[PDB]
């Protein structure tokens, strides 16, 4: 289930971060669950790296107690959008790897969500 | 578009990689764009990384020439899964965490194409 | 009398500095009176500062001389914000908190104006 | 809602420390929340400080634990009196900026107590 | 010709920068002709630099090959705004100082287009 | 207001300085607002930098006194005229650098004279 969001720290220019946070929920306010978007320009200014990162704090145990630690499930996303290329190509094919990421994230979503690489396509 | 592939190294054991090949590309073989799932366990065993990774190689000219080089356009994924959690809310949490992640792959594709934060939610 | 303010630097982020200058100041403009409010966060990320801040730039002298130099009468607040506690009490006692210190800079208005701790509670 | 207070230490001397606690605490007397207003001088006699602390310890969980640890919500506030100002100005500019201090405390409410910059003035 | 331009990275704060990006540009995003304002505090706070800049890049030859370097056509102007100035002159003297500047570069515009000097004025 | 201007050291060669004093000011002979123009060749000889630079000195009080101190207006403008180019678009390109220069200078006159990147475009 996707997680509902409102968007805590607005996008300011074009590169930078931009903050979503996860509503309704139940832990203190320092660790509810966050969605980061980063675009960053790398140093020779030859990539654009776009990322998504999600952080979702669980605690250690179901219940509070005192050796309850906390947890965090990451997932994290990033893509490289060529900056100095005269293919013109980059474009579409920055597309099409986009496309096939998606792809393969519907593909073998049991076997990301199992942690075994020999569970079939997901029908 | 979602790229053709086959399985050219198919997955062995549950941990490892397993790789696929982008059908009908016309640079040398060595180049053929990839796509690798990896499910690695970490050093303490705590987590097992589950990740994809595109890797599309594309001439820096439209033509061929001297001064061609070959950028890669790289796409990666990672998600984390707890192996020594006792709170039973981590395989749904885990679940709504790449749902959430597949939902704003939907939600800021503009945004991520094009390096600008400042673009509106994809409609 | 409170002074009459027009936000300089509106805010941008959730932390990060807004800042409001005193309008109908006559002194040169690097040197007009600002208000400026703080939202910071600790590098343990375990509180978040929130501050206030009245700089007024008054000259040493009533009338414009060579040995004219710029005194600061400076006010400072700040507060903090608790965000990885588990105790639900946390909101409603910063409520009570800051209501305590709007509450003291009435009691005490007149101690505070003249530097003397043995002035009774303002009526 | 402001807490209720019984002077513990009184003043003694226009300078240095007074102190209040607050009444009906549940905590041990060590831990009772205070109130602590100070009239310090600069070194070079320059300033006079007019500051006032609440320091509201509050523990960690809800309930008595093991773990339990005990945090310090902090509201500071602080003020400078000039002393060797030639300026006539001096105080009534003080009472304005301490006006100033009051109506942003009003005004800015809601951004002080959730500790985000973007919210807009309070009602 | 005047360039055509399009806001990419918006003004946030009153000091700080803001670039538009020159439209229908061939050559890759990242060589984009760009115009960047600045608003820049001295150290001392003295003065404010207000800055614009026009970086135009254009390929060292008229068509692709494997030794085209990218030179940078550069266009750069400053202005100082005295900050701590007690003369009620200074903002029609900096009003006059930019008018100087706009007519000058009106009146060598030839001079300044072919680096000679000795040129007659513009009609 | 455009300064009125006299040609005080006049073009002698193609590259050098040439200055124009501004007429009737007040202040000492040493201290005359001036406008200098610059033709200068690069080092490597890859550019030429046509140069226009004005210099208003101003006292930093409405009236003389002996802590009376002399600031400078200072405003200064740039361009590079690349020398060793193949590239026949670079004169077309230069002229609408120019132009995209002076056009800016219209389009944001009131942030620049105000040291706020915020302000709108001007009307």
């Amino acid at each position: 289930a996707s997680l509902p969001v409102t968007q805590y720290s607005p996008p300011v220019t074009p590169l930078g971060k931009s903050t979503w946070n996860v509503t309704g929920s139940t832990n203190p306010p320092g660790l509810v669950p966050q969605v980061v978007q980063t675009e960053s320009i790398n140093a020779r200014k030859s990539n654009i790296m776009s990322k998504i990162s999600v952080y979702y704090y669980i605690p250690s145990t179901n219940s509070v107690s005192c050796c309850t630690e906390w947890d965090t499930i990451r997932c994290e996303f990033s893509l490289t959008l060529l900056q100095l290329s005269s293919n013109t190509d980059v474009a579409a094919r920055t597309v099409d790897v986009l496309d096939t990421m998606i792809s393969f994230l519907a593909k073998r979503r049991n076997s990301i969500l199992a942690g075994n690489l020999l569970l079939p396509d997901n029908p």
